[PDB]
């Protein structure tokens, strides 16, 4: 019984970061096999930020003005390149902790786990979704650039987000492992802000669903809507639609607690009419939608 | 620049995971040079739960009755003894993983991170308080007994908890690494259950000041309040008091934001008497409190 807001164990990832420093730069970078990734901007000098030409600032320097360290350990850069808004750096020695691994690219309303990480060194693990609008609510600071979001299934690490900045409204963004920024987000300094967002329907669902399981049941009522009907609803509360693969997806998690999904969509057109009347589900007072239909069946019964 | 429920990174603690088996019961353990701790129950049978005697149960053990699995390889027993309500199965390998560690009980109020396995696997790790009711409001199912709590200085990890059973509210309960219960717990059936619960105050107000670190403001007036005026209050709503060495800890949060703890407790008093009036703040819709201050510095600028 219970429910958080719960990570992947970090270990396999935690001996994957290395500080990487350029100049007078120092953030983290990913050490898989002979290659250390790392965001581009490392290369950036603060007369640079403006209209950075990036292809030129790489063709600037030689593997020397790039200093990587593992722990204790000097690794010594043998080649570098640029991959879109990440940086490739090809160390002489291949690191023996590599996990299984793959780089995944997430849709919106997916979660992951983020290890934040300074200086090379990991500080935290929390967990985090991708927001409709392409942005983390992250938690990090000055020097977190390059710290990593990733999954695990079995053995097998999926990284799917590198750290590349803090919009003006304190949400972060970022791209995936190939270098492709999640959302229309550039790495350099503009005027560029978040734009609208909306709430995750599926993982409001999902996260009901946990309540059920969990014992919280107060929220359920004997009404079953249309998807339709659900939907005009939505849209007047700023929430994704609901499709009939959410429908289906959700399909476990009705059948275990016995609750049809347009049976608990009742219930939250009632949430979002009503509101909860001073009450909470799972701990809160008001509808979570971080978490998927899949994290929902991996931490509960 | 965000404010995350997170937890420290679990490596070094996957590291100590193994199962534990007797019997027909599998649950986990934490490898530690020689050593392995897991919770006592693990010899018990279906017809000894109500009034098991340990120590008899004990005695008709032997070593090879402990079947103890690092990973693919098994680990020979070559001792066992209780101490209080953990077995300590002496082993003849010493974990090569073993990082630096401290067993420290820690007090209601106080936080840390739980590494939730099963069958030795690490699947989860997440952050908990100590309620001061001595429960935890874990997330645990069946075969999760024997995860740790834990935090970690520097290099070195304080082992804090040991997880040994669901409470019928489902909070949970356990002891921390001499095997000494959290709380007025037992291992055995009975109809225990947890005690009433209260807020935890110093938590709270550092959860205002990460808020206002964060840049959440709207909860913040003019009026200042005395301690004495503000614990008549904290009382009334089910609050712990607020001591002197409370302020005093407050005292880094209350000058970097430059707001007085006494004047911060004047902003607790009105949402307490008053609500939020539907406003969030760090992303909640009620008074957070198993943040703790130390929990704030270490996440905020
Ligand atoms: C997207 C981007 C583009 C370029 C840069 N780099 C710069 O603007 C920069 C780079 C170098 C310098 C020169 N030196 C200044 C002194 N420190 C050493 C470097 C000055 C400015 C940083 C970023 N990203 C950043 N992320 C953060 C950040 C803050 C908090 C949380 N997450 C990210 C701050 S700057
Ligand atoms: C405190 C305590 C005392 C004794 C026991 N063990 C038993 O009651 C027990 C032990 C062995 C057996 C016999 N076999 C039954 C079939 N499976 C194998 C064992 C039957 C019952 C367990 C516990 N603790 C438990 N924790 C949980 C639990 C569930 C969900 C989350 N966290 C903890 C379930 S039982």
């Amino acid at each position: 019984s219970g429910f958080r807001k719960m990570a992947f164990p970090s270990g396999k990832v935690e001996g994957c970061m290395v500080q990487v420093t350029c100049g007078t730069t120092t953030l983290n970078g990913l050490w898989l096999d002979d290659v250390v990734y790392c965001p581009r901007h490392v290369i950036c000098t603060s007369e640079d930020m403006l209209n950075p030409n990036y292809e030129d600032l790489l063709i600037r320097k030689s593997n020397h003005n790039f200093l990587v360290q593992a722990g204790n350990v000097q690794l010594r850069v043998i080649g570098h390149s640029m991959q879109n808004c990440v940086l490739k750096l090809k160390v002489d020695t291949a690191n023996p902790k590599t996990p299984k691994y793959k780089f995944v690219r997430i849709q919106p309303g997916q979660t992951f786990s983020v290890l934040a990480c300074y200086n090379g060194s990991p500080s935290g693990v929390y967990q985090c979704a991708m927001r409709p609008n392409f942005t983390i609510k992250g938690s990090f600071l000055n020097g977190s650039c390059g710290s990593v979001g990733f999954n695990i299934d079995y053995d097998c690490v999926s990284f799917c987000y590198m750290h590349h900045m803090e919009l003006p409204t304190g949400v972060h963004a970022g791209t995936d492992l190939e270098g492709n920024f999640y959302g229309p987000f550039v790495d350099r300094q503009t005027a560029q802000a978040a734009g609208t967002d909306t709430t995750i329907t599926v993982n409001v669902l999902a996260w009901l669903y946990a309540a059920v399981i969990n014992g919280d049941r107060w929220f359920l009522n004997r009404f079953t809507t249309t998807l339709n009907d659900f939907n005009l609803v939505a849209m007047k509360y700023n929430y994704e639609p609901l499709t009939q693969d959410h429908v289906d997806i959700l399909g476990p998690l009705s059948a275990q607690t016995g609750i049809a999904v347009l049976d608990m969509c009742a219930s939250l057109k009632e949430l979002l009419q009503n509101g909860m009347n001073g009450r909470t589900i799972l701990g809160s007072a008001l509808l979570e939608d971080e978490f998927t239909p899949f994290d929902v069946v991996r931490q509960c019964s």
